[PDB]
């Protein structure tokens, strides 16, 4: 569909594109990470190993020492950057596909509608993008977390309406405005807003990352709640029920049965997954339901190697692995 728009052919890629970098943030010292900054950073260790052998790896920390527990892996390099937090996904610059050519987009980012402090990790962006890069960065002026939208690459996103609705967001606008200032960005046909579905624990206002994300053009992996006492239940089976009306195909991601810290109900979901070359990694919460997922997924992707990673620690600070990255693609700039 050769569609321009005030000069520009605009593309939205999807994660299992092919990638140049995956992207993280490290936990630090002066991070909400610090009760626990060990546990956290053993479990950064494994997970970034485990990329490294499918594709290079970027760590973005506030000093030289940070790197230093990183040292001795293949396909790793470093960058040094202040930062709030660790959670990339939602600061991190977003690529598309801009008259044939990669462009990366610079959204500003208020930490979930000034939750916590969020002037650091704004801009990051910038300073990556002028001293690694050196490569121009399209300032977007609008409020917008990349684990709030989910692409198929055939110009269909998927969100929900709890989230980018939210007073603490882009209160100035409706759903129209929204809806229209999207499709122009990303050069959507369209935009399923879900209305129902959450994962409790998730502070992000329900973004879509924890509920429902494509896998394939076809095909939506999403969250559902098989005991019926559960909170979970009934939001999510509203949420299916919403997903079976866009016509795609459907496969089940059971969430794990309560897991908590300090009495405190962890949000644990199997959709906080990402893609990057031949590789699927699953976050794993140590349920049954790891060995399901991970054999659901793997069956329904038989070009990639679908790994768990452990993702309990992450789920303290109200995140998984998806949060916890963000995706570089590979091509033409
Ligand atoms: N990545 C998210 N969607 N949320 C992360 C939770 C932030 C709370 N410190
Ligand atoms: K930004």
């Amino acid at each position: 569909e050769n569609l321009y728009f005030q000069g520009h052919m605009i593309k939205s890629i999807p994660e299992w594109s092919e990638q140049e970098y995956l992207m993280l943030s490290l936990p630090h010292e002066k991070s909400d990470w610090n009760p626990y900054l060990e546990e956290i950073l053993q479990s950064y260790k494994e997970f970034v190993k485990v990329v490294s052998e499918f594709q290079k790896v970027l760590l973005i920390a506030p000093k030289q020492s940070d790197f230093e527990n990183f040292k001795d892996i293949k396909n790793v390099e470093f960058f040094k950057c202040d930062t709030n937090d660790t959670w990339i996904r939602d600061f991190g610059a977003i690529d598309i596909v801009e008259n044939g050519r990669l462009k990366a987009l610079d959204f500003t980012f208020n930490a979930w509608g000034n939750k916590f402090q969020s002037e650091l990790d704004n801009a990051v962006n910038s300073k990556l993008f002028k001293e690694k890069f050196k490569e121009e960065l399209k300032k977007v002026d609008f409020i917008l977390e990349g684990g709030s939208i989910d692409f198929n690459g055939e110009g269909v996103m998927l969100t929900s309406s709890h989230c980018l609705l939210n007073e603490n967001r882009n209160s100035h606008l409706n759903k129209t405005q929204i809806d229209t200032k999207l499709k122009e960005i990303f050069g959507l046909k369209q935009i399923i807003w879900l209305e129902n579905g959450f994962i409790k624990g998730d502070d992000t206002d329900h973004h879509i990352d924890t509920l429902a994300r494509f896998i394939d053009k076809n095909t939506i992996a999403h969250c559902i709640c098989e005991d019926e006492e559960d909170e979970h239940y009934l939001p999510l089976q509203k949420m299916k029920e919403e997903l079976k009306k866009t016509g795609f195909d459907l496969l089940e991601l059971p969430i794990p049965k309560p897991l908590y810290y300090e009495e405190r109900r962890l949000g644990a979901t199997y959709a906080n997954f990402v893609f990057i070359n031949n590789a699927l990694i699953v976050p794993f919460y140590k349920d049954k339901n790891d060995e399901i997922i991970a054999k659901r997924l793997s069956k329904a992707l038989p070009n990639h190697k679908i790994i768990g990673v452990d993702a309990r620690v992450f789920l303290r600070q109200n995140g998984s692995l998806h949060s916890s990255c963000q995706n570089r693609f590979k091509g033409l700039r």
